[PDB]
């Protein structure tokens, strides 16, 4: 029965104020209706006369790859392209051209699976375009990657393949990084963002192939795109699917997607010895660096991939392993050696250098490029000349807590299928050497077989709002192919509908549509969208542009004290989220421009890389505010509410992550969690209340990121969470009790 409401129960839309700025955007739209999407372009002057879509061979391909005249363009093709064309002919897919193309023709969806370095990426999409001519027809080609990293790095290189320019024929899209045009056929583009396009267009209209790759991520993403193709193909016979893993046993993949075929390109992986420690390596990273220098003194020549975790701890690794082989050239006449990394923030012409050939030794001992990456480099790109690897068994993993209803991104133990993937890459060329840094027993026996898709490690926040904004009613039943837990579902709707993006009946409403044209996860679009309403959107874009990057703070471990002055420069007491504001303040200054940017952030401890982020994210979001009509104001420095004002903002976003400090450490709203301040911040003794913006889980609990907030303005402005009915007997409870008795009288 229909849910009743009133003043003891409110109405969470009816008592939303970033409801009433999305009903007030929403009105302003219709004065003037967005223009439909900018047309493709495309290049015909008769080169493809004598190809029949879904007719095509490897041959009549061939011989317009041979050809005087890119038919794709019209311009001639250039010698780089070339040279190009020969290498990558001897790749394995090749060699199954034919082979692809007959079940690409024959069949509507199909599995394709060989190992990385095989040619997936790189080759099957330019092959699709040969038979498929999508520009011909008014259409595009996707491969969509879960990782950013692999979506640019490919792109990039698939343009030189394709001798076009990057943003025209290819091109890719990440969010908030868009490099496309009218003019692109095929787009390589994360997961996430191939979901952004169907929650606009349910049919993807726009492709007639879609390549969802590296399947066997297994991420959120890809999964759901999995489960909306399994439907969309039955409304589009025009459309084919090409699903494409590393992981050679896809007996399930078939299955899920109705007994489709499989291609198997077959390995050619060379030998690879594998290497073990005697004992548990404690501390992982110093004795990485040392095996890394061993290699480099000891073997012959072959560059080196070392797998680290996260991009400070690749940073720091950089420049000790640059330190330390600049001291062996001198001190024992090794060759050079050159030291990259790869993480998935990195800019993309940082991204570039990985692939830079090993530095030229001058005196008898092998030159050498050692490259430091994440697991980006475990099977979503391949990097031409390693032979070694070094392999700590660490990477950067999402968990879920159930009960807690808290997503941890922490450094755990790989896999031993991550293992095995990792030691592969050392035999792409010849035989190669892994080194794991630990026991043969702790590899055979301690290590999981294979992780959990990410579907249940999440919560399911943004993935139920995309899911709606999809057209999908029933939840329970959407098809995934691992669904997730009932109950993570259940309360992911529950706060959607507290956040006001949902009716109580479980319908988006304007302000969930709204919310669903941001690439932001719900509790910052809501923050955002209602933020003019509190005068204050100017600051509010700072700070979600903020929230979206890394901590900016830099602080070494044998320089604290000076790292912590200078944060105290930009430092908002009771205010983390203002200082937020007051360091992008800082850096977007004339004063900092004039310092020299590079220099003044070095200076000031601060990360350029992820200020630089920001700044763009804000660029963005700016850009969709405007085409949304959400206005941008701003308050007096010196009017008495400015911060007041900013701590609403805030509070109409963030108010279900709530901590009171305890009467007799702090108490979380939800679920009444006994929580610490994390010792990055110390508070004063007026913040009785405060929004958090992050529950962190070591060996306690910790709140980070926290600002006071009234406990009055949490009522006024989220009146259906604040409803005591809804609270368990306890110190929360209580205290809300006193304060609704002072707010009478
Ligand atoms: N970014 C790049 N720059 C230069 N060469 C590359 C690049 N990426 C891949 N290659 C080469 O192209 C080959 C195919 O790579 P790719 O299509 O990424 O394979 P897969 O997707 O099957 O792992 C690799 O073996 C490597 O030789
Ligand atoms: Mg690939
Ligand atoms: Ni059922």
């Amino acid at each position: 029965s229909k849910r009743r409401f009133s003043s003891e129960h409110p109405d969470p839309v009816e008592t939303s104020i970033p409801e009433q700025a999305a009903e007030i955007a929403e009105e302003l739209s219709k004065q003037h209706p967005l223009p439909s999407e900018e047309p493709l372009v495309h290049h015909d002057a008769g080169e493809f006369k004598g190809l029949q879509r879904h007719h095509t061979s490897a041959e009549e391909a061939q011989k317009l790859e041979d050809g005087k005249i890119n038919p794709f363009t019209g311009r001639e093709f250039t010698p780089k392209y070339v040279d190009i064309l020969k290498i990558r002919r001897e790749l394995p897919v090749h060699a199954q051209r034919d082979e692809f193309l007959k079940l690409y023709q024959n069949n509507q969806i199909m599995v394709f699976v060989g190992e990385t370095g095989s040619g997936k990426t790189t080759q099957i999409p330019q092959f699709v375009l040969f038979d498929e001519m999508p520009h011909l027809e008014n259409t595009q080609v996707a491969c969509t990657q879960p990782r950013r990293v692999a979506a640019m790095s490919v792109a990039q290189r698939v343009a030189e393949e394709m001798d076009v320019k990057l943003g025209e024929e290819v091109g890719y899209s990440i969010r908030f990084e868009n490099k496309t045009s009218n003019k692109t056929i095929l787009k390589y583009m994360t997961d996430g963002m191939l979901l952004r396009e169907a929650m606009e267009d349910h049919d993807l209209s726009r492709y007639s192939c879609i390549i969802l790759d590296e399947a066997h991520e297994r991420t959120l993403a890809t999964d759901i795109l999995m489960g909306l193709l399994k439907q969309v193909v039955k409304r589009r016979p025009d459309l084919k699917i090409i699903i494409m893993s590393a992981t050679l046993d896809a007996e399930k993949f078939q299955r899920y997607f109705n007994d489709a075929p499989l291609l198997a390109v077959p390995g050619r992986t060379y030998p690879v010895e594998l290497y073990y420690t005697p004992e548990f390596q404690r501390d992982y990273l110093d004795s990485a660096i040392r095996t890394v220098l061993q290699i480099h003194a000891t073997e012959e020549a072959g560059d080196i991939l070392l797998f680290l975790t996260g991009e400070d701890e690749i940073e720091d690794a950089v420049r000790k392993i640059s330190l330390e082989g600049d001291q062996l050239v001198r001190e024992e006449g090794c060759g050079p050696l050159s030291v990259y990394p790869l993480y998935g923030s990195l800019p993309p012409h940082q991204q570039q250098r990985i692939f830079e050939p090993a530095p030229e030794s001058h005196n008898g001992r092998p030159g050498r490029k050692v490259v430091i990456s994440t697991n980006i480099a475990e099977t979503s790109l391949t990097i031409d000349g390693i032979v070694y690897v070094v392999d700590p068994g660490f990477s950067k993993q999402k968990v879920y807590n159930p009960r807690i209803r808290v997503e941890s991104l922490l450094v755990s133990p790989i896999s031993k299928a991550s293992a095995q993937q990792r030691a592969g890459r050392a035999g792409r060329t010849r035989p190669g050497k892994c080194f794991r840094l630990y026991t043969e027993e702790a590899f055979q026996k301690e290590l999981i077989e294979q992780s959990y898709p990410e579907i249940l490690r999440s919560n399911l926040s943004s993935t139920v709002l995309e899911l709606k904004k999809l057209g999908i009613d029933d939840l329970v039943h959407f098809d995934f192919m691992d669904p997730p837990a009932p109950e993570t579902m259940m309360r992911a709707l529950e706060e959607l509908n507290y956040l006001a993006c949902l009716d109580d009946e479980g319908n988006l409403t304007p302000l969930g549509r709204l919310a669903s044209q941001f690439p932001l996860d719900p509790m910052l679009a809501v923050m955002l969208i209602g933020s003019f309403e509190f005068q204050c959107s100017q600051e509010i874009l700072t700070i979600v542009a903020m929230l979206s990057v890394p901590n900016v703070f830099i602080r070494p471990t044998k320089d604290k004290k000076r790292a912590d002055d200078a944060k105290n420069i930009f430092a908002h007491p009771d205010g983390d989220h203002i200082t937020l504001l007051n360091v992008y303040h800082a850096f977007k200054s004339d004063e900092a421009y004039e310092y020299g940017i590079h220099k003044w952030c070095r200076d000031h401890y601060l990360n350029y890389r992820s200020l630089s982020a920001a700044d763009n994210i804000r660029s963005q979001l700016e850009r969709l505010m405007n085409r949304y009509n959400l206005e941008l104001n701003t308050t007096d420095y010196e009017s008495p509410k400015y911060f007041d004002n900013i701590r609403k903002a805030l509070a109409s976003g963030f108010f279900m992550q709530v901590a009171k400090k305890r009467s007799g450490g702090y108490i979380t709203v939800k679920d009444n969690q006994d929580v610490l301040i994390h010792p990055s911040t110390v508070l004063g003794h007026d913040a009785e209340w405060v929004i958090y913006n992050e529950f962190v889980l070591t060996s306690k609990n910790y709140i980070r990121t926290v600002t006071s907030v009234r406990p009055e303005w949490l009522i006024e402005i989220a009146p259906a969470y604040y409803d005591l009915s809804n609270f368990q007997k306890g110190d929360v409870k209580l205290s809300l009790e006193r304060i609704k008795e002072k707010v009478d009288r």
